[PDB]
């Protein structure tokens, strides 16, 4: 058998530094605000949500946390 896991394969990511957003389109992240990744983009760019915030932002950048999400970029 194999029976996946349909619910969310949001990604768990740390900050990294004091970072400020652009525009209230992209998110925004200072220090300690674990995001979650829902887009997941190879751009260069990662959508995901915040405590109560929002937007795009640089994954590279922030420190991901999940073990399952880095050598399992979701499928492929």
């Amino acid at each position: 058998g194999s029976s996946g896991s349909s619910g969310s394969h949001q990604l768990i990511v740390k900050a990294r530094f004091n970072f400020k957003q652009t525009n209230e389109d992209e998110l925004s992240v200072c220090k300690g605000d674990i995001i979650y990744v829902t887009r997941v983009e190879e751009g260069g760019w990662w959508e995901g949500t915040l405590n109560g915030r929002t937007g795009w932002f640089p994954s590279n950048y922030v420190r991901e946390i999940k073990s399952s999400e880095r050598s399992g970029p979701s499928s492929g």
